[PDB]
């Protein structure tokens, strides 16, 4: 009935690197989705307490959100671009698991995912 703690965003025990793919994921992919008119419900963990959704974290056991993804990129949580792409995919899949076809939040998720796929289909080459 409490919210879970948000996902880990900075792990000192993880090695860190800068790559053109990770720079692109923060500065092009995340930044573009972040500034979208429909971004705001995805910029932080679902607050199931304040929204009074007592079943949200009974159904969604792998929560993810763009606030968490942004901090993960900012703090080198991802070594491989695929780890970041997986987190975006998890965020969209959670929305489609919990919500119903035609729901306002689902139409918002679809618009962001369309933009996500447009941007990640132009990811730069791997070192
Ligand atoms: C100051 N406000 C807030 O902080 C606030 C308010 C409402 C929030 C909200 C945060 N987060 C969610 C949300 C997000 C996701 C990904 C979900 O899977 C679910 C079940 C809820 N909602 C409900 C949806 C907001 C957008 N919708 C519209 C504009 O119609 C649909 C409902």
């Amino acid at each position: 009935s409490m919210n879970p703690p948000p996902p880990e965003t900075s792990n000192p025990n993880k090695p860190k690197r800068q790559t053109n793919q990770l720079q692109y994921l923060l500065r092009v992919v995340l930044k573009t989705l972040w500034k979208h008119q429909f971004a705001w419900p995805f910029q932080q963990p679902v607050d199931a307490v304040k929204l009074n959704l007592p079943d949200y974290y009974k159904i969604i056991k792998t929560p993810m959100d763009m606030g968490t993804i942004k901090k993960r990129l900012e703090n080198n949580y991802y070594w491989n671009a695929q780890e970041c792409i997986q987190d975006f995919n998890t965020m969209f899949t959670n929305c489609y698991i919990y919500n119903k076809p035609g729901d306002d939040i689902v139409l918002m998720a679809e618009a962001l995912e369309k933009l996500f796929l447009q941007k990640i289909n132009e990811l730069p080459t791997e070192e």
